[PDB]
């Protein structure tokens, strides 16, 4: 402790992490704005564990002098690291998730940089020098849950992209429909009649999209997913759980047709899925939003020598692309219609065009939580959020859709200062 440690700091210079030196010698860790992107910046504690950049940038962070411990001060001092979280977008994000459990993640489409990265419930580092699904759990990239609908944006590409369907392309959409020898139902059991695909899409149902999935085939589905990045423990700099679907030997075409709608309901050795993070359901948005190409989420922009040179920059990386341009601009087209007609009106922003998909999905006891994944401005995208609203008892039908429109608009005018 006699080597003072690097500091913290957001893109926009806010500086959320410094060690500050003792008469004693040692440095003790402060933690300005203690609050903000508390599970990005990080810990080091006996405790309660390491996370965030304290941890991953440890030995950034962190011969004949080494024996001297009175020589630990002198020659080495940690250097800092900037973020790509922006403080304002991130303060955004934190807003809109007062009063709530879940995250949001807002991310530019064309790098995977990540602008804003906030979980529900949080704390603060003095919070852990005292007792305390808990305030420490990321949610942005360490739990895992059933996407839902939000999921159909990966069915509705792969089924565009092996040329198997169009978005005009019509599809019966009853209440209900055997599938595998399983029944498959819409919301509410509601009949849409044969409808578009577009239009099955903007109205989610998942008689229609399960439909999709089964002519698509286990392989193809899962084969897509990980195209996305389903498997891959996404981020270059820290570190996330990898969102999962089952071996598609394993799958049957009941469990097949729900997968196609975002709900694991798979029995078999292999994980059910799929299983995703709001971090991935981020990465599928912005590889839709750039043209089919998957980044590399990254949230270290740069390394400063504590004099204040620069170090090292982190490069853009991609994952591949997934889906064609011709297929992205596809599924785009049919994200605009889920906002400007379909399930994600609630994230209208007037004068803006933002184009999502929604989703809704149970979970224990009859609670429920609600997805948005979306992108805007629609023609030519600059910023991608993935959201999940957690009601664990409280109805939250369609929060993700408005917190998802609310934050993309506030970011933009953030981005146009
Ligand atoms: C996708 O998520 C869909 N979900 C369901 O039909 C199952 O939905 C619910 C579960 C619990 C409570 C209420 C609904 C279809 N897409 C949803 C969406 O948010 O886009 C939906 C509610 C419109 S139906």
């Amino acid at each position: 402790a006699y080597v003072q440690r690097g500091a913290i700091i957001t893109s926009d210079g806010v500086t959320l992490a410094e060690s500050v030196k003792q008469d004693d010698g040692t440095y003790v860790r402060n933690y300005p704005h203690d609050g903000m992107a508390s599970h990005t910046v990080g810990y080091i504690s006996t405790q309660y564990g390491t996370a965030g950049i304290e941890s991953s940038m440890n030995e950034t962070l962190t011969d004949w002098r080494s024996a001297l411990y009175s020589m630990a001060g002198i020659n080495t001092t940690g250097s800092s690291v900037v973020l790509t979280i922006n403080s304002q977008m991130q303060a955004v994000a934190e807003a809109a998730l007062q009063g709530y459990s879940g995250s949001i993640v807002v991310m530019d489409p064309s790098t995977g940089a990540v602008l804003a990265k906030a979980s529900s419930p949080s704390y603060t580092h003095a919070e852990l020098g005292t007792i305390i699904g808990s305030q420490l759990v990321d949610r942005t990239t360490q739990a895992l849950y059933s996407p839902g609908s939000s999921f159909k944006t990966v069915t509705l590409a792969a089924g565009i992209d092996t040329h198997k369907t169009t978005l005009d392309t019509t599809y019966s959409a009853p209440g209900t429909m055997e599938i595998g020898g399983g029944t498959i139902h819409n919301y509410a059991n509601e009949d849409m009649g044969t409808i578009p695909l577009r239009e099955a899409f903007a109205r989610s149902s998942n008689t229609a999209l399960a439909q999709l999935g089964v002519a698509l085939g286990a392989d193809n589905l899962v084969s897509y997913a990980r195209a996305f990045g389903y498997g891959t423990a996404l981020g270059q700099d820290f570190s996330t759980t990898p969102s999962l679907m089952p071996n598609p030997a394993e799958m049957t075409t009941w469990e097949l047709a729900w997968a196609s709608c975002g709900l694991p309901v798979g029995e078999h050795a292999s994980p059910a899925g799929p299983q995703t993070t709001v971090m991935q359901n981020a990465v599928i948005a912005a590889a839709i939003a750039n043209g089919g190409v998957v980044m590399n989420p990254y949230i270290v922009d740069r390394v400063l020598s504590p004099e204040g040179a620069v170090v090292s920059t982190t490069s853009p990386k991609s994952l591949g692309q997934a889906v064609s341009a011709d297929t992205a601009a596809q599924v785009r087209e049919a994200m605009l219609g889920v906002v400007e007609s379909g399930t994600g009106m609630g994230a209208r922003v007037p004068g803006v065009k933002i184009a999502g998909k929604t989703g809704t999905a149970d979970v224990e006891n009859g609670n429920f939580n609600s997805f948005f994944i979306g992108f805007a401005p629609y023609d030519h995208p600059t910023l991608v959020v993935s959201v999940v609203i957690e009601g664990n008892g409280e109805n939250v039908l369609g929060y993700g859709a408005q917190v998802g429109g609310r934050v993309l608009a506030q970011c933009l005018n953030i981005q146009a200062l």
